[PDB]
């Protein structure tokens, strides 16, 4: 997260770290056995780390669970990142409490101007790599579709939305991918891509979760 602040230990209880010997992507807990992340964060050998604050120190509250299966969206396109969503089923359910809790899926899509919270352990510099030990937070508004398409002409599908600041300085970045964009307490986006990090006129692009609620529900129900 570039230009964000320290969240505070466990103030984002649905945030998870996908780990394969190091943190590589974020994700969101939606129920005690399922996590939603981005399809491009897929790989085998994933360990889901819940209740984390400092990812390099066991401080207590952590629950490390292996993934039983990862379900990448069947229409995911690695070239355009269209349908960039994935569900991971956990080997055992997580114990939910105030430090580990799930987030709700939306009932409607959010409008431009809606303020949301983005979090993650991704890079904090737009030029060079500086990865933090604790969770960073950023409050960013959803941008209008016209500003998003003007910024990325020909690359935004109806399953993507832009959120951020056109002046630069605040944005999600590498290491944040797969993580949550929460607005009015609902999971509205998944960190997907952007051009560099916090560059002027190049806001972040997020998977539009409201277009996938029936898919998530039908897929969790049949697995
Ligand atoms: C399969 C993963 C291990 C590789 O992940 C990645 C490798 C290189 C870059 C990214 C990445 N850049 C990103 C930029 C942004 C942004 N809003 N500007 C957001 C997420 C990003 N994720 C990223 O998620
Ligand atoms: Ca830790
Ligand atoms: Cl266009």
């Amino acid at each position: 997260i570039v230009g964000g602040y320290t969240c505070g230990a466990n103030t984002v209880p649905y945030q998870v770290s996908l780990n394969s010997g190091y943190h590589f992507c974020g994700g969101s807990l939606i129920n005690s056995q399922w996590v939603v992340s981005a399809a491009h964060c897929y790989k085998s050998g994933i360990q889901v780390r819940l209740g984390e604050d400092n990812i390099n120190v066991v401080e207590g509250n952590e629950q490390f669970i292996s993934a039983s299966k990862s379900i990448v969206h069947p229409s995911y396109n690695s070239n355009t990142l269209n349908n960039d969503i994935m569900l991971i089923k956990l080997k055992s359910a997580a114990s939910l409490n105030s430090r580990v809790a799930s987030i709700s899926l939306p009932t409607s899509c959010a409008s431009a101007g809606t303020q949301c919270l983005i979090s993650g352990w991704g890079n904090t510099k737009s030029s060079g790599t500086s990865y933090p030990d604790v969770l960073k937070c950023l409050k960013a508004p959803i941008l209008s579709d016209s500003s998003c398409k003007s910024a990325y002409p020909g690359q935004i599908t109806s399953n993507m939305f832009c959120a951020g600041y056109l002046e630069g300085g605040k944005d999600s970045c590498q290491g944040d991918s797969g993580g949550p964009v929460v607005c009015s307490g609902k999971l509205q986006g998944i960190v997907s891509w952007g051009s560099g990090c916090a560059q002027k006129n190049k806001p972040g692009v997020y998977t539009k979760v409201c277009n996938y609620v029936s898919w998530i529900k039908q897929t969790i129900a049949s697995n």
